[PDB]
C-alpha cells in the first residue's frame, strides 16, 4: 500500500481515536499534511508526534464559528484541502431511555456537523477535485440492544454519503463511506485490561477472521477510497469488518443440531 | 382486506395527509377508534366526518408537553392504545443549501419525535402488545439530486424501527415500516392541476405498475402490518412502491441499444 | 385476515410442506380452488382433506412434460390459473462438499423449475392479470456455516422475483417474494421429538418473538401479496421471519460487556 | 496501487476480457506470475505480451477434466496458486425467453464452476493463506428489462461470495466480490464503433462521475482485496460503479418538476 499523496492536504475529523490516528499515519506516510480536527486534547501529542507534517487545531465541530477558524488555521499554515475523512462521533446511546435533548446533541455531532464541515471545506475539494470518507458501522446495517442513537446516526451518515455522492459528482469529488466491525479501541483497551488476546477471543464470535480488526486495516481502505486507484468508486460503503455482516444471529457456528 | 379490530384504540401521526386519512379510514372501517395527531387544521374535517369514532388533537410533536397532553386527551375520550403509526414529517429540504438549523429542525420533526411519541405511549403499547408502524421511503434507499433532509430522515427512521423492534419484543410489541413510492399527494394535485392520468403518466417511467399509488393501497399495507395476521412479523420494511425499488438509472427501458 | 377469491385458481408449488398445507388452507379459507403440485406423495392426502376444493397431481416439476400435463389437468378440473405460489424446493445441500451434479440439480428444482413453471402458466395469468408469490428465506440475506446450495438458490429467488416483476409488469402481472425464518417443520418435529416449547426456547436466539413461526404466519403473507389489496406491491421481499433479518452474529443478547 | 506480492502466483478465469487483461496486467505489475483461463483464444496473445511471467491455458471450465489439467499446467510452469480471480461468465441471456437448457448452462459457466475451480485449487489457497475475488455486478441488485439469466446469476455469485468467506476463514482464505457498472468493453467497443466519448456520453445518464468505467478502474479494487493490505475484508462487496447504484429509475436529474 504505497500511495503518493506528495503536497496534497488532508482534514481528519476525530483523528484522536486509534482509528484516527492510523489513518493520519497512513496519509502521513502517503507524503500528505493533515489537520487533525477534534475536541479530545490527546490529538495535540498525536500531531506532535508528526512534527510539521501534522497539526492540531482543538475545534468543537458543533461551532460554525470554530470550524470557520479551524478552515483558516488550515489554509495559513497548510493549504487548500483535497481529502476530507469524517471520522468525528459521539457515542452519547442509552437507546430507548436516551432523552430529546441527547438524540439532537448526538445527532448533530455525528451527522449535521460532518455537512457543515464538508461546506466549509467545500470550495477546497471542488478546486482541488478531492474525496471525501465517511464512517458507517456495522451498527448501521444490524440491531443492537440498548444502543439507538449511534446506529440510527451511522444510518443516516450511510445514506448522506449517497446524496452527497449524488450532488458532489457534478464538481469532480467523490465521496464514500467506510464501515468497520470490532476495531481495538481505547475503551477495549482499558475494559480488557490492554489484553488483546482475550479481547480477540471474545470477538472471533462475531469476526469471521476470528480477532478484532486493527486501526491500521481500517486506514488502508480509507486510503484506497481517497487515492486516486479509486477513481470510479464513489457513493459506495467499503466493507472493512473481518467478515461481521455477512452473518445473522446464528453466527459462524451450527445451529440446526440444537434443535436435538 | 377485512380485520377485525373492534374497540382497538390506534394514533396516527401526521393524519391530514392523503395516506393518514387512508390509514384512518382502514382502522375506521376495521371497528377501530382513531385519534388523529397533526399540525394541520385539516385534520379537524376528517375527524368529524367520522363523528366519535374518530378524535383530532392538534399536536407539535417537538414539544414535549404537547405530547404528553394529547395522550391525556386520548385517555380520556378514547382509551388505551393499542396502535401508532407513525406518519408525521416534514418536507423542509434543500439539499446541500439546507442549513445546520434547517437539518436539526427536520430530524427532531421526522425522527427524534418518533421517539418521544412512542415512549409517551409505550405503557399502553406494552399493557396490550400492540404494533407501531413507521414510515420509510423509496428515499431511503436510494439518493436523488436536490435531496438530503428528507432521505437521510427516512434512511433513519429504517434502523430506528430495527431497534426498536429488538428492544420492544420483549414487551410483545411489534414494530415494523411501510415504504411507499410515489403516491397520489395533495402537492402532487396540485402541480397536477388535479390532472390524475397526467401525472401517472409521469410517474409510468418510475414504477413498473405504470401509476401513482393510491393512498389506499398504501393504508392496506399498514393495516395488515398492525393486526394480528402479521404476527411473526417486526424490524420488517414492507415496500408498496408499485415496482420502484427494484430499479436503477435505467428505469424499465432498455440502455444497451442507446449505445449503438 | 377475510380475503375473497371465490372463483379464483391457484396453483401451489411443493405445498406437500407445513408451510404449504398453511398457504392452500389459506386460499380455500378465501374461496379459491387450488391445485398441488409436489413430487411428495402426501400431498394427495392434504389435497382429500378439501374434498372438491383442492386437487392434487403428482409433478416432477424438473420435467417440462410433467408440467405440460399438469397444467392440462388444472385446464381440465378447474380452470384458469390466477395464482401461483413456488414453494418447491429441494434440501440437497453439503456446502463445499456438494458436487457440480449436486449443483445443477439443486439449482434446476430451487430455481430453473419456477421459470418454466410461470412460463406453462404464463397465459393463464396474463389473461387472469393475476399474481406470483417466490420464495425467498432468511438464508438469502446471510451465509450459514455448512449451507451453500440453498441459501444461493433463495439469493438468485430473490434476484428472479425483481426480474419477473420488471418483464411481467405490462402484462398486469405482480411478482413478489415471502421470506420465512426459522418455521415448524415437519423435520423439526421429528429431530425434535414432536415437542414445541423446546424447538421455540432453541428459536428464541435467533427470533426477537422468541419462537419459531407457525406456517399460518407465513401464509397470512403470501395471501396478502396475492390478493388486491397488495395491488401496489409488485417486485417486494416481504419478511416473516419475528426479527431474524435484523440481528447479526451479536443475536439479541448484549457483546459489549463480554470485554470485560 | 504500488503493491508488491513478488513471486505469487494468480489464476485469473476470463481473462480474455477487458476486465481481465487490466486485472493480470495489475498483477504482473505488482510482481505475481499470472495464469490466464478462458475459452477465448485471444487469451494467448495476452500472455504472450508479459513472456514468461504469465501463461495461457485454454480452459473449458464446465469440464472437470479442463480443469484438473489446467490445475497441473499452473503447477508445472509456474507454482503453488494464492490468488483466484472468478471473472469467467457468458452472456447467453434471453430474459423470459431463454429456455430451460439455456438456464442451466448460463448457471453452469457463471456460478458452478466458479466452485470447481475454487475447489481444485483450494489446497493451494489453504497452504498459501491466499484470497479470491468473484465478480458481481450492477446487475445482481437492480432488475433490467430483458435480462434474467445474467442477473440471477451475479445475485447467486454475490451470497456464495459470502457462504465461501465463512466456510473459507478457518483456513485463513479471504473471499471477497467486485461489483461494477458499465465499463468499457469488446462490445461496446463495437456497437459504439469504437467510439469512447460516444459512449460515454450514453453512460452518463447511469454513472454519477459521467462516463464508463475504465478496466484499469476495476482492477485497482480488484488487486487492492487480493492484497494484504485488505486483511481484516472478507465476505464484502466492493462497488466500482462510478455511482451507478445510489441511483433509481429517476437517475440524476430531477423528476418532481414534471409533474408540473
Amino acid at each position: 500500500m504505497n500511495i503518493d499523496l506528495k503536497g496534497k492536504v488532508a482534514v481528519v475529523s476525530g483523528g484522536a481515536t486509534l482509528i484516527g490516528k492510523a489513518v493520519v499515519q497512513a496519509l502521513v506516510s502517503a507524503g500528505a499534511h493533515v489537520a487533525i480536527l477534534d475536541i479530545d486534547a490527546k490529538g495535540k501529542a498525536i500531531a506532535e508526534s508528526f512534527n510539521h507534517d501534522v497539526m492540531f487545531i482543538q475545534t468543537d465541530l458543533t461551532s460554525d464559528a470554530a470550524i470557520q477558524q479551524a478552515v483558516a488555521d488550515i489554509h495559513q499554515h497548510l493549504g487548500e484541502v483535497s481529502y476530507l475523512v469524517n471520522l468525528a462521533c459521539t457515542y452519547l446511546d442509552d437507546g430507548f431511555k436516551s432523552s430529546r435533548q441527547d438524540w439532537l446533541q448526538a445527532l448533530d455531532i455525528n451527522l449535521v456537523s460532518t455537512v457543515e464541515l464538508s461546506r466549509a471545506l467545500y470550495n477546497d475539494l471542488k478546486k482541488q477535485q478531492g474525496s471525501i470518507v465517511n464512517f458507517t458501522s456495522i451498527s448501521a446495517k444490524v440491531a443492537q440492544t440498548g444502543r439507538w442513537l449511534y446506529p440510527v446516526s451511522k444510518a443516516a451518515i450511510r445514506q448522506l454519503t449517497q446524496s452527497m455522492a449524488m450532488d458532489f459528482a457534478a464538481d469532480g469529488i467523490r465521496v464514500n463511506s467506510v464501515s468497520p466491525g470490532w476495531t481495538w479501541s481505547r475503551v477495549i483497551a482499558e475494559v480488557s485490561g490492554n489484553n488483546r488476546e482475550k479481547a480477540d477471543s471474545v470477538a472471533a464470535d462475531y469476526h469471521l477472521l476470528g480477532r478484532l480488526g486493527h486501526p491500521e486495516e481500517v486506514a488502508n481502505v480509507v486510503l484506497f477510497l481517497l487515492s486516486s486507484a479509486a477513481s470510479f468508486v464513489t457513493g459506495a460503503d467499503y466493507a472493512v469488518d473481518g467478515g461481521y455482516s455477512v452473518m445473522g444471529p446464528e453466527g459462524l457456528q451450527p445451529a440446526i443440531p440444537r434443535l436435538a
